[PDB]
């Protein structure tokens, strides 16, 4: 029993994790095959990153203006390309350490490990959401660029972020390992401000059946409710609309609980508008929106990887 | 910036992950060297479980029967003794992916990363903080003992923590890496109570010191305390005292914040007396105590 921030075993990224440096810039890349992956803002100068070209910026640069190195190990660039936001770098070297991996494009609401480096060193891992503003409220420090954040399924790294910026909010925003940002962001040393938040209620839902898994359910009405009139109302309170995927992906948690999706929503509705009257779920006066039914269920089911 | 429960990488123990069965106990091994550690009752059987002489039913067992399998490989058990409530079966093949290790006991209130792992293979990760009454709140289902808790320092991993038991009360107890329970427990199939658990304030305050540093200022106030005046209130408060050590530890965080440490004991002091209203600091309505000075240190130097 126990529900804590589980983030996933690192040790499958750990191995990719290199430094990549421009100069005097230096930030944390990712070694795949024989491909690196960084933000493409490497190739800046302190002064450039206030208004840069990247187009003007890489036309200067060689194979040979880039320093990969794995450890104290350098690898020899041997090819570069700009794919939006991310530098593509080809080396020598094919990493052996490479994993079964693929890229993904998560959406809000959705988690993943971060695995925070620092001159491609990894030094810490934690749990992210995925904010409906599109960043995340994360812990990142100088020359944290370049780390990714990441889910494992089987023997297979789903690789989701690259981390690029912190905003003056102290919240962060990044890229997937295509270069496409997440949100409206863009790489340059600008203050940048986000849209306002609101609470991920698929997530909220699913913290609901894993209290209702655990014998905690006096929220439980007898009340239901059509998917767009809870849309409706939830947007008032700040939460954000559920999804036909939203639906989909709390099945499971439905069906262990017998509990209908739209019926939850129906409980859910009740909470946002009463209020919780000096009571707490799962020992909280809070509703938790951080974790999503897949966390519920891998955590309240140990899946393995 | 930013303030996130952190842990570890991982990857240094995962190479040291393995199954161990017997006879139909199946349990997670920590294999270092030519050497597997694991918690003393998978020799048991469910029977055996309810009052086991550990000494009687391993004078009992051979090496063919524990199974090692450490992913597709089996391991051949070549030899087995018992240090306290850990099993050490030596194996015939060193592994090559042993790190630089150390066994250390952790003390209460300090922290350190958990590797919750089922049938040999790591699941996740995330970092607990040793409670006062030796216990732990962490995320352990059937299967979970063997799992380790380690800390890192350099290339060094400092195993302080296998897992073994979950109390009634849904927190888990554990061992050091040389068998030694930490609390009041023992491995047998029991429902076990720990004693009062207490709140680590030393914690709380970096907790706090790391809010002011990411901006929160709303608990602040202009009064002061002594030393001895708080640790009166605390107590009160079922809150662990604050000593003379821990105001040195908290030193670079009062720096770096301008904040003296027996200004912010009378922050505290306000929060446990008046509460917090329905305002949350970093996210929690709840005061956090498995936070390190340390912790926060690591975290929020520079910012
Ligand atoms: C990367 O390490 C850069 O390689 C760095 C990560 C942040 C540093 C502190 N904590 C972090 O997460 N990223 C940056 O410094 C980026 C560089 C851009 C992508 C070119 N810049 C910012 O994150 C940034 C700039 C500004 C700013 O200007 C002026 C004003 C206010 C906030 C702000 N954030
Ligand atoms: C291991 O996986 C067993 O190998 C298991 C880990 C717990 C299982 C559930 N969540 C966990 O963390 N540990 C146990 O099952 C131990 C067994 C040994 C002998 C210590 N037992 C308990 O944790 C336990 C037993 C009892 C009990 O009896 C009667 C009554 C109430 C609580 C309880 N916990």
């Amino acid at each position: 029993s126990g529900f804590r921030k589980m983030a996933f075993p690192s040790g499958k990224v750990e191995g990719c994790m290199v430094q990549v440096t421009c100069g005097t810039t230096t930030l944390n890349g990712l070694w795949l095959d024989d491909v690196v992956y960084c933000p493409r803002h490497v190739i800046c100068t302190s002064e450039d990153m206030l208004n840069p070209n990247y187009e003007d910026l890489l036309i200067r640069k060689s194979n040979h203006n880039f320093l990969v190195q794995a450890g104290n190990v350098q690898l020899r660039v041997i090819g570069h390309s700009m794919q939006n936001c991310v530098l593509k770098l080809k080396v020598d070297t094919a990493n052996p350490k490479t994993p079964k991996y693929k890229f993904v494009r998560i959406q809000p609401g959705q988690t993943f490990s971060v695995l925070a480096c620092y001159n491609g060193s990894p030094s810490g891992v934690y749990q992210c959401a995925m904010r409906p503003n599109f960043t995340i409220k994360g812990s990142f420090l100088n020359g944290s660029c370049g780390s990714v954040g990441f889910n494992i399924d089987y023997d297979c790294v789903s690789f989701c972020y690259m981390h690029h910026m912190e905003l003056p909010t102290g919240v962060h925003a990044g890229t997937d390992l295509e270069g496409n940002f997440y949100g409206p962001f863009v790489d340059r040393q600008t203050a940048q401000a986000a849209g306002t938040d609101t609470t991920i209620t698929v997530n909220v839902l699913a913290w609901l059946y894993a209290a209702v898994i655990n014998g905690d359910r006096w929220f439980l009405n007898r009340f239901t409710t059509t998917l767009n009139d809870f849309n409706l109302v939830a947007m008032k309170y700040n939460y954000e609309p559920l999804t036909q995927d939203h639906v989909d992906i709390l099945g499971p948690l439905s069906a262990q609980t017998g509990i209908a999706v739209l019926d939850m929503c129906a409980s859910l509705k009740e909470l946002l508008q009463n209020g919780m009257n000096g009571r707490t779920i799962l020992g909280s006066a809070l509703l938790e929106d951080e974790f999503t039914p897949f966390d519920v269920v891998r955590q309240c089911s140990g899946v393995t990887f």
